[PDB]
């Protein structure tokens, strides 16, 4: 029993993270195979912020001006070029800890692990989701700069963001693996808000299926109602809309409590127009959503990797 | 920016996760140098588990009962023996991916991260505290017996905790690694209550300097207190009571804030008095108190391992 934000094990993308410099910046490197993947800002200097030409920046850029060391050795960079907003920097050695891997560009309400870095080395490891405004609230300072977020089903890790830049409202933004940014933001230091940030409902809904497992029921009321009462609701509480495919995804959490989807909803409702009177659910006053409903699956049952 | 609930990197512990069979059972074991460690219960069966008594049941185990699994290999036991309520299994070969180590026993009040296991595979990480009711409130199904709870400083892996089992109330009881139980418990099915579970004052405090650190500071208010008067307030709302040690620890938070800890004490009284509005703390409507003041620093700072 219990209940926690749980992060996928690190080590086999611990194996993975190299330090790159390139003249005066510092940042990660995401060592797969013979590539190095890292922020193509890395190339900026202190005067090129506000407005960088990312190609006339790599103009004057050569193989050896990329120093990418891997503990106390250095690697050989052969070969560099530029996707979308990531650098790949060929090298002439194969990572031997590389996993088996992926790239994959994850949807928003979709949770991923993020593995913390300075200098190329982990500093902690913790969850959490992509937002439906395409930023994400992690845990970064100076330096954070190419660590990456990702998912392990059993042996195959699929890294699905990389760490680029925080917005001085404290959030933080990203790309794919590919290099291209999740939502509107660019690589530059210039004025980037957020839009709203909304609740992802299917999310919210398979924490409380997580909660009656583990015996808090306080809330479970006596009502039901329909998807499209439901959304009303949803709507003025700047909930994300709820879908017939969010049904269906959350239908083995229905199955295993006994608890309609649609009665889980008539609860989240009376909770979102009542409030939670102080009580808790799971150890939280909030409405916990950045748990999908494969998460809370796992987590209560088991599943290894 | 942001603060999330960060956990150490697993890899070094996931590379001393092994499964240890005896008999019917099968539980987690730590496999470091060319001793396993798995709790003592290991050897029970069905019938064995409201009374047992484990010298005797000892009598009837020897070296080739216990069956060690790393991966897809068996390890040979070449000796066995009871220390407190571990089993300390000599096995003939040395874990090659043994890190450095040392074993600790902790104080209520400190954090350590998890590596929930099943089958001795790793299936996430996530961070908790040492209740000063000495349970923990972790996530743990049946199986994840033998699971360890750890801190790493730099290149230095201590143990700190390994899993027993849960109580009836859904909380966690376990031993360091000794085979010493935290608290009262022992590894017997009987009614086992937990006490008051009071909250962990000085690590509120940090994580109330964590929030001015991240521009959350809506609750700094315009009075400072003494340690007798808020452990007045603080007694009534079952917070642990706040010594000079506790201020002392605080003091680089303290000074990297700005804000006096007595001030700091008047915030959280104030706080504690009249609720926290629906407003939240660091995207939190409690107060949390499963952050040290070496968990703020940390993750506030940047430092690797
Ligand atoms: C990257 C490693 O230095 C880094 O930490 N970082 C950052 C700096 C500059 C950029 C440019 C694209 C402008 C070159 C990108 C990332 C900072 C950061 O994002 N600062 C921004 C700069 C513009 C205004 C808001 C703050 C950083 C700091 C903490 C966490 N992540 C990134
Ligand atoms: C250990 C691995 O099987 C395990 O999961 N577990 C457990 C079972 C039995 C014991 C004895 C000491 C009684 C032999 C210890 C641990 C269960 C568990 O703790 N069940 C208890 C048994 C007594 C009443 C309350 C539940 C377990 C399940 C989930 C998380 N941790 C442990």
């Amino acid at each position: 029993s219990g209940f926690r934000k749980m992060a996928f094990p690190s080590g086999k993308v611990e194996g993975c993270m190299v330090q790159v410099t390139c003249g005066t910046t510092t940042l990660n490197g995401l060592w797969l195979d013979d590539v190095v993947y890292c922020p193509r800002h890395v190339i900026c200097t202190s005067e090129d912020m506000l407005n960088p030409n990312y190609e006339d920046l790599l103009i004057r850029k050569s193989n050896h001006n990329f120093l990418v060391q891997a503990g106390n050795v250095q690697l050989r960079v052969i070969g560099h070029s530029m996707q979308n907003c990531v650098l790949k920097l060929k090298v002439d050695t194969a990572n031997p800890k590389t996993p088996k891997y992926k790239f994959v560009r994850i949807q928003p309400g979709q949770t991923f692990s993020v593995l913390a870095c300075y200098n190329g080395s982990p500093s902690g490891v913790y969850q959490c989701a992509m937002r439906p405004n395409f930023t994400i609230k992690g845990s970064f300072l100076n330096g954070s700069c190419g660590s990456v977020g990702f998912n392990i089903d059993y042996d195959c890790v699929s890294f699905c963001y990389m760490h680029h830049m925080e917005l001085p409202t404290g959030v933080h933004a990203g790309t794919d693996l590919e290099g291209n940014f999740y939502g509107p933001f660019v690589d530059r230091q210039t004025a980037q808000a957020a839009g709203t940030d909304t609740t992802i409902t299917v999310n919210v809904l398979a924490w409380l299926y997580a909660a009656v497992i583990n015996g808090d029921r306080w809330f479970l009321n006596r009502f039901t109602t329909t998807l499209n009462d439901f959304n009303l609701v949803a709507m003025k509480y700047n909930y994300e809309p709820l879908t017939q495919d969010h049904v269906d995804i959350l239908g083995p959490l229905s199955a295993q409590t006994g608890i309609a989807v649609l009665d889980m909803c008539a609860s989240l409702k009376e909770l979102l127009q009542n409030g939670m009177n102080g009580r808790t659910i799971l150890g939280s006053a909030l409405l916990e959503d950045e748990f999908t409903p494969f998460d809370v699956v796992r987590q209560c049952s088991g599943v290894t990797f």
